[PDB]
């Protein structure tokens, strides 16, 4: 893992995916940007490398599962050592591809260990964004109390938007039928 | 995860495990402390929360595999929500326990997939500390070019072949942290 402009672009990309209103994110405890400093951050006026470590890691902690933070670091290693990848796509897009390949690996090795659920997002005003993402985990990686060592987040980007069913088998089949629609 | 004093204590603990001489670590590119500022950092004079994000994450990147960085964050969630854990032990100690329990899980449920090898550490003077740690990974998690999605590091405080090195790990569970 390396903090740089690719990570700033990744944060801003994922912030826009989960948060309809930017202030629901940038006013969060641990992040707490003023309206002016937020705009400065979005527009390239603030070097993420020199920003406070707690603030940068709080933005990452909000947007990504801890396992996704490991995937970001592993994706960076692949990206910075592959000239074809750097030539063709920005880092955040490569990360989505790395993450999708991890899900394909889970589905291939043991589809029956793949579980999921709807994820919500806490806002600065003390409310929640319903259906912010689809949370996917390997059941065997359970850490107890709804925690999992291997866990990921996806967003449904289809026009069709096939309703995500509640029920273990129906959800696994939904995932398998919407692989091209989730990012 | 969360950057706080528990992480500063964790960095200092792991730095002491892998680096015989402190300057081999704190003078590294991307970390680059002066002798005076390192002393200030070491004895609570520098707030890690306010330090540069790239510097803090470079210290973490050196000391931990990216999968271990995920384990730190998951361990923090368990630790901050369990009053018995906070009462009895500091965070870094709990993290070693969380990590050890992850290894036991791999040995129990993914035994035929457990691979290992010697890890080396790059120093500020441009050389390598050859047997810095035992590297343990799940072969099926391979990312190509010696990279693995699921990978951990252990320090031995006390062998050729896959099932053999596996038996060494199983016989030295109490000797590694």
């Amino acid at each position: 893992m390396k903090i740089n402009d690719d990570i700033k672009e990744l944060i801003l990309e994922y912030m826009s995916r989960y948060f309809k209103f930017e202030n629901d994110f940038y006013k969060l405890p641990g992040i707490k940007f003023t309206d002016a400093n937020w705009q400065k951050f979005k527009n390239g006026g603030t070097d993420i490398e020199k920003m406070g470590a707690a603030r940068v890691n709080a933005m990452l902690d909000c947007l990504f599962d801890d396992f996704e933070l490991a995937m970001i670091g592993k994706a960076q290693t692949n990206y910075y050592n592959d000239n074809s990848l750097k030539m063709n796509m920005p880092f955040y897009t490569y990360y989505d591809m790395f993450k999708k390949q991890q899900l394909l690996k889970w589905l291939k090795n043991n589809r029956d260990d793949v579980i999921g659920g709807t994820g919500r997002m806490y806002t600065a005003s003390g409310n929640y964004i319903a259906n912010a993402y689809l949370e996917v985990a390997l059941e065997s990686s359970s850490l107890g109390s709804g925690s999992y060592m291997l866990q990921m987040r996806f967003k449904d980007y289809s026009k069709g938007q096939e309703p995500i069913p509640s029920g273990r088998q129906n959800r696994l089949e939904w995932i398998e039928n919407n692989l091209e629609n989730i990012r």
